[PDB]
Parts: structure tokens; C-alpha cells; sequence
């Protein structure tokens, strides 16, 4: 099946049958226990939404390419409300050049370490074969309302052998997704007085990609495998208007329809693969290079996050990642019959950032300890890692698997991460999977840097009026988790019944700070002394929730496929309130004609329940009047089919929300001085659109 207890697989076939406009996390959202969503709940860059995994957010789902990391978005300034001015970091592999999609979800994700403590999506690329195969796709969308940016996409694959022992395999993209037009929000804004009159919170920025990929497998004896490859990425924005508070100044207009951020993202990677009578060998070593290219922005209150005209033009900041891993498995015939993997991890972080770290104490005061000017622009970590798995069949169609993690941060200290994962046959037909695991995440090298500093003259500080420092802190815990699940799966000729209960303790979780530490000195009028806060560890919180999964085959040639996620619980234990911003929860239902031996069909729907905002402000007060807003629910549906002109020549179109459901971002969830809040209603869900494809293949 494409779905058991805690874990999803998307095929080739599924993204053939559902095409991605341009970013895979349209259809990754798709799977049970997976929603698309921001970090925390301020709304703040609610247009630039990433997949999260049970409601941990984003930050919390690790993302591979084949297996290894991809670290790009850490790249961009993490701020005081836990977004980045990121698209995310599914948007780096071509639809049409992956194999399939693996996402793991709780306690069977603990294991891959830091940073899965949501889950593990691994996005598999297509691998030469033994002839020479290749591809060449294209995709083409035409929405109905013109405001809504069209994206257009071409894709290339090649790959096969070279001598008896050489293979390759390349590939190249180009993709461009429009952006909304910058009018697109206007008459669905929240109320916007003062200063603030005319302000627009902004649509879909669009993206301009390049990616260029090549391996080559070397296997120089029949045991023993050794991959070489590289990549080349390049992501430009288009620029329409957004910006942290949805206020706006002049540079901000200036640049609307222009290119205000490019993420250049270049992967080398050596793998060597062994196999054995002994068993099984795997080591890689991947540098990737991430040149984060954007528009010098401020750092101070309602000026954070929004181009500052005083020191105009493009700063780059650069993320070396180093990561190598080894791992081994071990057969064992033993009193219980058994399978052993032991692994060691080492990964190295370098972040050159030359404007996050340059807020100023003029103001303020002065902060006994941090340089007002010219302090350091250098951030890293290296963790060290070892594990084990122990893969145990107690009797045939039972598995218990207990593994131990252990990590070394070389600031926050050691980690402890063990895990337990049984699976039982009860039936032939029937599967009990019950999992406790603790999940492992280190600080970002944001919270963690006592360099970097933001600034409000009040309005964003917790629990008071007067000035406040929020201020990065070495002294942070590591977020843990213990992510528990129970769930039950009936199988049995392709009639697929499943249905899974997780709970995640969160322990630990690192968020703007609530009680002032300190008070700097000096600095101007009402403004001096401001109270310093730093990134601190929330003691406890909680998600709980339910992935679904049921499968009828109508007929020979009918499949009727549904995915359930449903959030019970996200909770703050300290504040009491929300985590994320969730729907209650999401129904996906397919309908697959398999209508000739040439002609496939899918029906789509997508039901969203209810949506709340969070109930206190930046004061930690009550929010009051369009703060309180919720989106009520609703339902996306889509026609599709792909007709299969030869072996060599496939074509595919359909339409994407049928019914023409539209919704509009107002602005962020809570009121600030001359903007309204606007609740939960802090994105824009696209109107009917038509699409096409068409792949060629040898
Ligand atoms: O969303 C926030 N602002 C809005 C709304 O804020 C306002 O409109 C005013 N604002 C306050 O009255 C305020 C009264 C008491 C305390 C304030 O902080 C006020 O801002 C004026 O500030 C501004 O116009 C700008 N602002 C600064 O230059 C600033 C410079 C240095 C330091 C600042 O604090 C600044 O605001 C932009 O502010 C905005 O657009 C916002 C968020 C998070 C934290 C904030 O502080 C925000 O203000
Ligand atoms: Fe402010």
C-alpha cells in the first residue's frame, strides 16, 4: 500500500495524475498527519506556507533529497515570531524528476535525529537503469481570474550506462510560477487607518527556479558502489509586496514585479554503497553551499521585516552545510531472529549572515556584553552523532524495533533520543502499530547567537509597553519531544483501512522570551533602559490528532482513495495558546477511472475544516474585534485524466478547484496601531485553473 500506520509513499505515478503547478508540497500536503502551514501563529508571511507533520511545524520536518539534508532555508533570518521570508525547501527537485516521495511521520522519524521531530519527508530521484532511458516534461496553467500568477514548467531527465561498471544520470529544470498581482488582497484587507491607510497585505510571490543535477555511479566491483554528484539550483522571487507587518514604504512599491531575493543552492555529495554476505555499508559526505542574495531589511518593531530605504541594495548571506554519515546492517540469527544498523552522524553548520546581526542599542540603551556596532556575522554548530537499530521479528509478522540515539551539539551538550517501534499481525489482513519515541532538535543558530537582536519601542513586547531587546541566547536547551502513536491498518486486496492516533509531548520549545532578564542603560527619552528578553525553552506543550486512511476498489477499473488528518489538540502549556495555525481537519478523496487501456480520469475533493487564530497578542493580552476572525470550512475539487498517445508520447489536463472557492490573505491574526488584525484569514487560496502536461519518454 502507499499508506501504513505513521508512514506515506507518493509514486511518479501519483505526481503524473496530480500535477505540482511548481513546488512538491502541493501534493506532500496531501498525506495523512501532513498540513501546510507557518511556524508559529502571528500570520506573518502567511503566503509562504511549508509542510508540517502533526501540527510540530515546519521547522520540526526534516527534508532529504536521497537521503541526505537539504539545510537551505536555515539560510534565512529567523524572526522573534519563528518565520523566515522562505518559500521553504521543497521547491529544490523538478516534479517530474522524482522517483517517489517518502514521508515519515512521529516516533519512526526519531531516529534520522535532528530536526524529525515532525517527520522525515525523502524526496527520491529517477536513477539510470541498465539501457540508456530520459525524459522531457512540460507543464502549463491558465487560472480564470488574471490577478492569480500561471506557472509554466520544463523539465529534462538522462540517464544510463557508460562501460560495464559506469553509470549516470542528469537533469535540468526551468520553472516560473507569476506572482499574485499586488492588488489582488484589495477590498479584503483589514481596516487600515492612518499611516497605515492604503497598506495591502500581498499575494503569492512567484519564483523563478533553475536546477542542474548530474551523478555518476561508479561500482568498480561486484560488493562495492562509489556516487558522484553535484547540483546547481537558483531561485529568484518575483516581488509583490509582502512584508512582515503588511505595512508599506516606497523601495517596497519600487520593487513590485522585481527580483528582491535569490537563493543560489550548489550540492556536492560522495556516497559509497556496500553490499555483502555480512550484510549491508552506506557512507555519503554532502557540502551544500546556500547564498541567501536579498534586500537589506530593518530589525526594529514595525520595521522589521520590511526593506530598509536608509541602507538600500542586496546583502548575501552564506550557509555552508557539511554533512557525512556511515551506516551498516547486520543480519543476526539469534534466540529471537534479528536485523542490526549501526551508525555514526557528523554535520557542521557555518552561517555568514553581514545584516541580521547590525540592530543598534542607540535607542534602547546599551547591553552590557553585546557590541552596539560591527559584531560578528558568523554563526556554526556541529553535532556528532551515533545510533543503532535492532530490528527484531519476535515471531513471523511481528517486528519490535528499539534503537538509542545519541548526539553531541558542541554548545547546548549531549542528547538522548531512544526509540521503540512494534508492528503485530492480529490477522492476515490486520496490523497493530503501537510507537514511543523522544525526538531530538538543536537551537538554530538565530535563537542560539547573543549577536543577534531585534528591537520594538513596545508593541511587540510581551507583557508591558516600554521598550524591549529580544536577544539570541548559547544557553538554550535542545527541543525534545516524546511522540507517542497507536494505530490499526486492515489490508487486504487492495481494500485499505486505516486509522492512526499520535500524541507529541514538546519539551522544551524555544520561542520569544516572556519575562524580561535584564534592562540595557541609556539610550533616548521613554525609550531608554528597554527590557531585554531572550529566546528561551517553553517548559511543556502538547499536539494530539488522527491520520485516516481508507481505500475501496469500486471496480476492476475504479479506485476510490481517501487521506484523513484531524488536529485534537496544539497548546502552548505556558500561554495556553495555539502552536500552529491548522484546519480542524483535511479530507483528500480521489476517484481513479482507469476509463480504457490509454485513458485515466481523477476526480479530486479537499475538505479544510475550521480555522482559528491565536487568542493573545504580542502583549500577551486578549485580541479583540477582526483579531478574532475564523475561516469556515470549505472544499477544493478537481478533474483531471491523462491520455497515453504511445510508449513514447503521454498528454495530461484537467482543473484545479472546479467551483471557483477564492480566499484572500486580509493581513497578519492580531490588530497593530492602523491595521487591523485579520484572524486565521492570512493566505490566499487560488480560484479555478485550468492546466496541461505532456511527457515524452524513451
Ligand atoms: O506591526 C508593528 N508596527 C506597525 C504599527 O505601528 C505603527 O503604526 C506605529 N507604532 C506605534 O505607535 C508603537 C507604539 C508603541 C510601541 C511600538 O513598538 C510601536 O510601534 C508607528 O510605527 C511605524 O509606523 C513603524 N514602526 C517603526 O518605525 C518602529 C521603529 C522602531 C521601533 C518600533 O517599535 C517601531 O514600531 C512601522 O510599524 C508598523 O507598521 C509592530 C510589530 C511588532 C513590534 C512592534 O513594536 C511594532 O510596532
Ligand atoms: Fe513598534
Amino acid at each position: 500500500t502507499k499508506q501504513a500506520p505513521g508512514v506515506s509513499i507518493i509514486t511518479a505515478e501519483d505526481i503524473a495524475k496530480r500535477p505540482p503547478s511548481n513546488d512538491l508540497s502541493q501534493i506532500i500536503r496531501t498525506m495523512p498527519g501532513v498540513n501546510l502551514t507557518g511556524n508559529s501563529s502571528s500570520g506573518q508571511r502567511g503566503n509562504n506556507r511549508q509542510i508540517d507533520i502533526r501540527g510540530m511545524g515546519p521547522e520540526n520536518t526534516l527534508i532529504l533529497v536521497d537521503g541526505k539534508p537539504v539545510s537551505s532555508r536555515n539560510s534565512v533570518r529567523y524572526g522573534w515570531r519563528g518565520e523566515r521570508d522562505s518559500r521553504g525547501d521543497t521547491n529544490w527537485v523538478p516534479a517530474d524528476q522524482v522517483e517517489r516521495i517518502e514521508v515519515i511521520r512521529g516516533p519512526a522519524a526519531a531516529r534520522y535525529g535532528n530536526g524529525a521531530a515532525g517527520g522525515v519527508v525523502n524526496i527520491i530521484t529517477k536513477q539510470a537503469g541498465a539501457e540508456t532511458h530520459g525524459n522531457l516534461s512540460v507543464y502549463s496553467n491558465f487560472p480564470q481570474h488574471k490577478a492569480e500568477g500561471a506557472s509554466e514548467r520544463m523539465s529534462f531527465g538522462l540517464n544510463g550506462p557508460l562501460t560495464e561498471n559506469l553509470s549516470y544520470r542528469v537533469y535540468g529544470n526551468i520553472a516560473k510560477t507569476d506572482s499574485d498581482d499586488w492588488d489582488i488582497n484589495a477590498g479584503h484587507e483589514s481596516n487600515r487607518t492612518g499611516k497605515q491607510a492604503g497598506t495591502l497585505p500581498a499575494g503569492r510571490e512567484g519564483v523563478r527556479n533553475k536546477d542542474i543535477d548530474g551523478l555518476l555511479s561508479w561500482r568498480l566491483t561486484p560488493e562495492q558502489t562509489l556516487e558522484f554528484e553535484a547540483g546547481f539550483s537558483r531561485q529568484g522571487n518575483i516581488y509583490t509586496g509582502d512584508t512582515q507587518n503588511t505595512n508599506s514604504n516606497n523601495y517596497v512599491k519600487q520593487m513590485l514585479g522585481h527580483e528582491t531575493n535569490r537563493m543560489y543552492r550548489e550540492t556536492y555529495s560522495v556516497t559509497h554503497r556496500g553490499e555483502w554476505d555480512f550484510g549491508s555499508s552506506l557512507a555519503y559526505l554532502q557540502y551544500e553551499k546556500t547564498r541567501n542574495s536579498r534586500i537589506n531589511e530593518g530589525l526594529a518593531g514595525g520595521t522589521e521585516g520590511i526593506f530598509d530605504p536608509n541602507n538600500a541594495g542586496f546583502y548575501t548571506a552564506t550557509l555552508r552545510d557539511l554533512t557525512a554519515h556511515g551506516e551498516v546492517n547486520l543480519p543476526l540469527h539469534l534466540g529471537y531472529e534479528q536485523t542490526l544498523t549501526l551508525g555514526s552522524e557528523w554535520t557542521e553548520q557555518k552561517l555568514d549572515d553581514p545584516s541580521s546581526n547590525t540592530q543598534n542599542t542607540e535607542e534602547g540603551g546599551s547591553i552590557p556584553g553585546l557590541a552596539g556596532k560591527n559584531r560578528s556575522s558568523s554563526s556554526s554548530a556541529r553535532i556528532f552523532s551515533l545510533f543503532a537499530e535492532d530490528n527484531i521479528e519476535l515471531m513471523p509478522g511481528t517486528m519490535l524495533t528499539p534503537g538509542l540515539r545519541w548526539d553531541h551539539h558542541d554548545i547546548v551538550g549531549d542528547n538522548w533520543s531512544p526509540s521503540l517501534n512494534l508492528s503485530h499481525a492480529l490477522t492476515e489482513r490486520v496490523t497493530l502499530k503501537a510507537g514511543i519515541a523522544r525526538a531530538y532538535k538543536a537551537p538554530n543558530l538565530y535563537q542560539l547567537n547573543p549577536d543577534y537582536l531585534l528591537y520594538s519601542a513596545g508593541q511587540g513586547c510581551y507583557g508591558q509597553s516600554t521598550s524591549c531587546y529580544l536577544r539570541g541566547n548559547d544557553g538554550l536547551k535542545a527541543e525534545t519531544s516524546v511522540n507517542k502513536e497507536l494505530g490499526i491498518e486492515y489490508s487486504h486486496d487492495g481494500l485499505v483501512a486505516g486509522l492512526t492516533y499520535f500524541r507529541n509531548d514538546y519539551k522544551n520549545k524555544i520561542e520569544s522570551g516572556l519575562s524580561p532578564v535584564d534592562h540595557a542603560s541609556g539610550g533616548k527619552g521613554d525609550y531608554a533602559n528597554a527590557a531585554i528578553y531572550q529566546w528561551e525553552n517553553v517548559p511543556k506543550a502538547v499536539v494530539e490528532g488522527l491520520e485516516g486512511t481508507l481505500t475501496l476498489p469500486l471496480a476492476d477499473g475504479l479506485k476510490w482513495s481517501n487521506n484523513l488528518t484531524y488536529m485534537l489538540q496544539s497548546k502552548n502549556k505556558e500561554t495556553g495558546d495555539v502552536l500552529s495555525v491548522t484546519p480542524r481537519y483535511t479530507l483528500n478523496s480521489m476517484l481513479d477511472w482507469q476509463a480504457t487501456d490509454d485513458l485515466s480520469l481523477q476526480a479530486t475533493v479537499t475538505w479544510y475544516g475550521k480555522q482559528k487564530p491565536k487568542k493573545y497578542d504580542y502583549h500577551g493580552d486578549r485580541v479583540t474585534g477582526s483579531a478574532n476572525d475564523q475561516l469556515s470550512p470549505y472544499a477544493i475539487a478537481g478533474l483531471g485524466g491523462t491520455y497515453r498517445l504511445s510508449k513514447n508520447l503521454s498528454l495530461g489536463a484537467g482543473v484545479d478547484n472546479l467551483f471557483d472557492k477564492r480566499l484572500f490573505r486580509a493581513g497578519n491574526a492580531q490588530g497593530v496601531v492602523g491595521i487591523d488584525g485579520a484572524g486565521a484569514a492570512t493566505y490566499n487560496e487560488p480560484g479555478r485553473t485550468f492546466y496541461t502536461s505532456l511527457t515524452a519518454s524513451f
